[PDB]
């Protein structure tokens, strides 16, 4: 929060002639590290057996499992763990009420691009600086598609500069729920406590399955990280928030 | 489904765009059109408004 | 199909401190060849004189 | 020298084991042969109580 002044008359007796108090204020936003994990037991023969190699596999896709749940808790609050006091960025957004309703059909100044600069505009109007677009594979398609009154496709050539544009690739990503996110991405941070990290098992108890008397091996992947959302005041003012969303019709 | 008449989100490029929207969506990459005879003709006969 | 991993909280006795398993799995998809054929009978003198 | 073997968890019991395997398989080519089929490839000699 931010201090706040006033103009001052020249009086020894009335009430305008003082200069008056307001204080600045500082909050805490926190990192808090937890973890995600998977266990994938197999059987050693069946991995004798494999005419690929069976473990990297095993391992590449667990590695992309602990990803996509990572995506699932940032973007959206989907499972994420109670410590993070941090809100999701669409939550944020939402919650900023920063999100922006498509109007459908041809090209109007609520369509997806209307949306994406009404987004970019809440968050630049909040002192905060976008640089960074959060989209689903297929935005690039309703982009292509945008029509305008008489059906030419107006947006075929629409790159957006000054933003960098990453899609979700790995599943994260749920339908019908929002088209795209704007964000200032300098007031994010993701703490990574520790990256994907991969055990091989091969005497340990895993659920029922003890492994050594069964012919079973496992590999045992984990990382830890936090998430944290610096949605402090601006020069403009008090309680910002530096994330805008656009969301399709009825949601 | 094609919406007929006049050039819109739903005329026959559209469509092309909606299908190739799933299936980039679904995580693959689509990259090959199979189409009639005539097909060809209708894309380039499809008028905006202004005909 | 794939994995699927979770959340997990730190505790010795208690469930939502253990690990969950899971599994991955493959399919088949298979190329069976079967024959397309037809027949085309024509009259030998009507090959002859075309 | 960790495992748990039967019900003997050998790390807590300061246990160790050893745990032996191997993979075999057999067939045998009883098929037709010049003489005939259903043929046998094996004779044998049996003890005088048969």
């Amino acid at each position: 929060t931010l201090p706040g002044a006033s103009w001052v008359s020249e009086s020894a007796t009335e009430p305008e002639g003082v200069k008056p108090t307001s204080e600045a204020t500082w909050a805490d936003r926190t990192l808090v590290a937890e973890e995600v994990a998977v266990i994938i037991p197999v059987h050693e023969n069946v991995v004798d057996d494999a005419s690929t190699s069976l473990l990297e596999e095993i391992a590449a896709l667990g590695g992309q499992a602990i990803g996509k749940k990572l995506d699932q808790a940032v973007i959206f609050g989907t499972d994420k763990p109670s410590s993070w006091v941090s809100p999701a960025l669409l939550p944020a957004a939402v919650a900023a009420n920063q999100d922006y309703t498509i109007v459908p059909g041809d090209a109007n100044e609520d369509d997806l691009i209307g949306c994406i600069n009404r987004a970019s505009k809440a968050v630049a109007a909040a002192g905060y600086m976008p640089d960074t677009l959060l989209a689903s594979l297929g935005f690039r398609f309703d982009v292509a598609n945008l029509r305008d009154a008489n059906g030419n496709p107006i947006f075929r050539d629409e790159s957006f500069n000054g933003f960098g544009t990453y899609f979700n690739a790995n599943g994260a990503w749920p339908v019908g729920v929002a088209e795209a996110l704007v964000v200032d991405s300098s007031r994010v941070r993701i703490g990574v406590r520790q990256d994907i990290t991969v055990k091989f098992l091969d005497q340990a108890t895993v659920g029922s399955i003890n492994l050594a008397e069964r012919d079973m091996i496992a590999l045992r992947l984990k990382a830890r990280f936090a998430y944290v959302l610096g949605n402090g005041a601006t020069a403009v003012g008090d309680n910002k928030t530096p994330v805008g969303a656009v969301v399709p019709d009825g949601s």
